[PDB]
């Protein structure tokens, strides 16, 4: 990384060590929205990491970005979650947005004055998006939106929502009917309920209801209707990389606590790491985490070099997310009974890890996508 | 075969779980509310007397029946099985090792649940390395004077008899011959100090205990001789490991049932999700492992009951079932997709409860050590 | 088990200890057909374990049967393989055969004078049997058979082959066109080639070619054409149980060698089992093997009690077969470098284990079948 | 970035594998035939001089290039990478620790393959517990007199220089300071006793060595001082672990390629088998793990080359890649169904070769022990 990029990663690490870690336990326990921490994140530039001049201060490299996201997640997964969707919307705007849209939204998004999130998932399905029921019917110079979404993260605090919806529910082929609309908080758009979650606490995830919600037709992302799927798929290069960084972040936290505790707790006359059963866990955890970060960093470099990286980003997400779950459980084992205590942090990492497996696209879907990609590519890029 | 009465008790407990436990468990468990009404119904059912024969109680069910009762309870809510586990182990220790006076003093009120008991072994400085324990009981006239501390003691507040493993001779040679078990009532100097906040196993309290100059009569000693605490506990761990294995198969049954049901209710891409191989494969693996774990458990319970050696088999049951329940709990979350993460669904609770049987009822690392040594002592499996 | 059944299991165990184990290494290495050992197996009654009076001495209980098969496999998997298909054909004859067929074949099968095997698999597919190309066209009082099978075990030494084939390739629905024929070694039926295998050595597995091979129409198993699938599916209750017993057998052998070696080999001043890394493997191996046998024995009892046991038999096969593979590799680990030497037996168990995973129906298919069964049943039988 | 010449060498080795190795490997490997022609072509290519710089040889490639060459070789046939592994490690030990005389005596003929070297550490009594080794070298005038035995020594017959770890002072205090490495030629008393029959790694011999009153000059000592054998070997194990990791990723690449190709050629139930999720999922998991393992390997190779600490990272690469190759090899067998079991297909060979990198190049149990200790010494990962 360049010195400027190294400095950014260090500022975030120091932010996590000095500001996040002292307060996270109490806030996460009470499901308190971390306003002060988020505000500091806006000040250091977290909400503009993908936004270049003239709209923002500059788009850091993807290797820098994943390190930032990892550092945040290592302190508290929810903080990285607070900017994940926002970064994806940023990227979608840059790739596909009109000049007017980019100009309208990107400058305030970069400071975090305006936050954005992604609304794809419907109550009837998050995987089978083609079956979605949310429609956007053209009426004069407006779309009239009727439907619902759920599990939408940061939905209350985000005043721009990238809504995947059916601009033509009767299109043939059906993919021509699906678009992305950039939807502000207009009448008829209700953020109807906060959903109670195992982990990812502090950040709200919500049901959305649209009852004849009118938005200008200029809300369309890009010039053409029916590009929503192709657009999303490109968005997922960044999405999958950030989720993977979230997972290596949670894994780092759990591994660090486990390794530290194994030196401080003794049994049968020695530090517990010197029992092979515990040392073996530490060796496996560290080795898999090194593999996971190595893969992540490799995928990020491919992204940065402008090479095809869609499969690689997916593999990063699959591997890191499964790895973080394994590491989290083993960190609990290393603490013995104290692993089960809410006065230690490992139980929280254990609660947080599944989010990246089931709640950021599923890993079953991710495997299906990787298999298709392997066949298309003919193997790994070696 | 289970006797008539034994089949009936299992059914009664299943019905209690379906009609009384399941409709209130979310609210109680989420609020960490002590389930006083549910536990009282368990007392009436006879749950606290399952190992207590006549003349003290209304009959000791077979071990295969006992594990099925524990499994049914845990299927509804792991914590309700936890409520009676240590009590059962103490019941057994009294029968195996107690004087006639002790058995008569405690077992009749234990069988009804009027008196509850728990086991206190774990110290803040270690639950595995018990030889290093600091709790001491020193003879002074016809009392023991107890000083020290224990922690993670389940049901310590609601239990008014505690089987306390402590050093009656800290200078013993060999050192393991200095450890005994005392049956300690709630005497002056015995403080039940605080409820420890936990990931799961909610509703049931686990506590730190502090003993300051706590006087009990020397008749509190379990058995006639000091220095047999470890031997006695080993024998108690046969019951303990089987009951923990049953907790784990019960939690597994609950997670698996929910996942299988959900996989038929939820559809994607035009069909019930079980018909996608990625999901159907998880169900097949879950169901297959669960069948393996219950088969192992029931085999070990029958060996216990046939009077055959079952110490290794009980540890195997605990190890296999607890690891299996954790695997099944996670996969049940996966089957639910995003809803697996919601506390309005039950699979997140099983996921939070499953690690308890792995790290908090003796650890699985210690359990493998014990099994390796037993395999060598035995020369392999009993075949 | 009854005393008679205990005695049978003991006779086989003693046969394995006294006769098999001294010679297996040299024979298996050279792919030598174990004629003497097979002949002894005929003499002790292995080929009539499922054949009742009046045709044979008696059908042992399924719990007895799985213990016999396990004992054989523990000495050498190939020996249990030599009687597996034969037992299934025995069972198919008893369940579905005419009185004439049963009388013709079962008495000689019970002594092993006549051996039988199952021929389902085609070169084009062993899983997708409905797509099979082998046809049996009626011409007068004969079927004329044209096609091919492959991976047919014991095909040279078996003079009766239960051939799944299409008696009506145009049937609608297509399952009405599939039958089982009991085919003797007639002209036009070539056992064309022996296939070289990783393990399962000593026993031949062959390609079969049928070129206008004529058999009497009385060769049909049962009175009706188009019952082949339903018949096979019933045959697989016994098939899956025997394969599961083969796996627990190989697992017992590998575990026993590993446990023994861990007491006899020392490093850093002590027997290697006392290193937790090795002890942990032994504990896991023993525990999983106990689970596997417990499940197997439970499924066998259900079979014997006449309760539905099809899912259970499949679960037994899946679990035991995966377990034996895991145990075999770990037995190799326990031996260190000597695990890799062909002068020790663990490499052979390692080569043999995959057979039960890929070569006795696949475990992927087995999982699909179990999922369907779980949905049909509504869960486990508890 | 790889230099021009470095990219070219990798391509040359890939082409050699595709055109020369693959068409003959089955017949040779099945017959345990020493691949003399293939190895001779490897000599001409420069394979035996990859770590030997000027003035001794035509240049030491970077470590990232080296691992890619080793991986390409192993992809074709694990045994061909094995043929040059120990030779590379000895090359490095000579460069790090040898006198000018030793370097000049051996490295020029080593670089061409005219002289081959191997490492002899493992004893019949143990390959892990090397401190317990029985091979001794006792000074007598200006000779060492060597007595003892080694086993599993790869390429012992074809290699005419053996780096022998032995006790120059069996009474040393501390005991580890009695162990040295001697560069031993094929002298009277040094018997290469027999080729050990193996599950895989065929074509290349592994042998028992027996030393009886075997005299070598004292100048055979690697370095100026006795008692540094363990320290020197640790340094050599950086190269050794990286090369073994590369063998494992190479074998994995071969198994994965075959499985992916087969999954497109074979159809069932109306489609290419990859389109059944059970198969596609295996491919996704295989490809994902392989990518992880190669990423880790290349990261560790770059650290080596940047002069950064890489001792833990090399062990991690070996552990992860070897376990990954075994998993991928089995799943490739599964993908082929029954044909996976046929010796007319190649996946059975990868399956037989993969355990070598787990149990026979230091064990993975020892490797985890080493990694745990390193993690503690370091305080975690280098991040
Ligand atoms: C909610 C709840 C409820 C209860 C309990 C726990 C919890 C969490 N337990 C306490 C429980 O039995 C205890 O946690 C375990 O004995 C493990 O103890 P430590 O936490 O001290 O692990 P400890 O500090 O011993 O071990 C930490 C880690 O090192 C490992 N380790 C330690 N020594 C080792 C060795 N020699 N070899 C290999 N690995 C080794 C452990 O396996 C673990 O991974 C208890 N107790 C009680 O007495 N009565 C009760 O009612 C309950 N109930
Ligand atoms: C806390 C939190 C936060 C968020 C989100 C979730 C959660 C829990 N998500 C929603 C998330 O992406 C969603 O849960 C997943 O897409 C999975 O969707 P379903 O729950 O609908 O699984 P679904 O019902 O699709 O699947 C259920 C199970 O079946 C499997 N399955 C389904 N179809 C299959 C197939 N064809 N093949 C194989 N297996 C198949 C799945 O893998 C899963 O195991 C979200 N969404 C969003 O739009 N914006 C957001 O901000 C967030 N944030
Ligand atoms: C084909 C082939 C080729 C070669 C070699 C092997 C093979 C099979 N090796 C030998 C190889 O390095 C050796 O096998 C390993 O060092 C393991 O040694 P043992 O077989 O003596 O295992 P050992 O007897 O040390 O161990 C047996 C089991 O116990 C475990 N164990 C032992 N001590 C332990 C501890 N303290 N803690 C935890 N677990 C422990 C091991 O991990 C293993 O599971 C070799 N050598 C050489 O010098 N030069 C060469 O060229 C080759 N090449
Ligand atoms: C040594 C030996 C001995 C015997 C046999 C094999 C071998 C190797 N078998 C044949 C064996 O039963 C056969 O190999 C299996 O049925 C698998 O068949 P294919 O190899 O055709 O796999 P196939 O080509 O069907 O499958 C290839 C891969 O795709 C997977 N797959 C295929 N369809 C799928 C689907 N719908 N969903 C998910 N995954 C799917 C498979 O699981 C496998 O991983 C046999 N047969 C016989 O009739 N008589 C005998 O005596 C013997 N004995």
């Amino acid at each position: 990384l360049t010195a400027e990029e190294e400095t950014i990663v260090k500022t975030v690490h120091d932010f996590v060590e000095k500001q996040v870690k002292p307060v996270v336990r109490e806030l996460e326990h009470a499901n308190t929205y971390p306003e002060e921490l988020i505000e500091t994140m806006k000040e250091i530039g977290i909400f503009g990491l993908a936004i270049p001049e003239p709209y923002g201060f500059g788009a850091v490299s993807m290797p820098c970005y994943v390190q930032v996201a990892e550092e945040l997640a290592r302190g508290w997964m929810s903080l990285a979650g607070a900017m994940g969707g926002h970064t994806v919307v940023s990227k979608l705007l840059l790739l596909f947005g009109t000049e007017e849209q980019k100009q309208k939204y990107l400058p305030r998004m970069a400071t975090g004055e305006l936050r954005a999130t992604m609304a794809l998932t419907e109550p009837g399905g998050g995987s089978d998006l083609q079956a979605m029921r949310t429609v956007a019917r053209r009426d004069g110079d407006d779309y009239v939106i009727n439907g619902s979404k759920t599990w939408i993260s940061n939905a209350r605090r985000s005043d721009l929502v990238a809504l995947m919806c059916k601009t033509d529910p009767d299109a043939q082929p059906a993919h021509k009917g699906v678009s992305i609309l950039l939807v502000e908080k207009v009448p008829g758009f209700d953020v109807s309920r906060d959903l109670p979650k195992l982990g990812y606490k502090g950040v709200e995830s919500c049901e959305l209801n649209f009852t004849d919600a009118r938005v200008p037709v200029s809300s369309l992302l890009g010039d053409d209707e029916g590009r929503g799927f192709a657009q999303m798929m490109k968005g997922l290069e960044v999405g999958r990389l950030q989720v993977a960084a979230r997972a290596t972040g949670v894994a780092r936290a759990a591994f660090e606590d486990a390794l530290r505790y194994s030196q401080e707790r003794e049994s049968f006359g020695k530090p517990i790491w010197q029992h092979q059963s515990v040392g073996n866990m530490l060796a496996d955890m560290g080795t898999k985490l090194y593999a996971a970060r190595s893969l992540l960093l490799s995928a990020a470099e491919k992204f940065d070099a402008g090479q095809r990286c869609d499969m690689e980003a997916g593999m990063a997400k699959l591997f890191a997310s499964e790895t973080a779950m394994q590491i989290a459980l083993d960190a609990v084992r290393v603490h013995g009974g104290y692993g089960y205590s809410t006065e230690y942090d490992v139980e929280r990492y254990f609660r947080d890890a599944p989010l990246m497996i089931v709640g950021e696209g599923t890993n079953e879907i991710q495997r299906n996508v990787i298999a298709k990609q392997l066949v298309a590519r003919g193997g790994l890029d070696i």
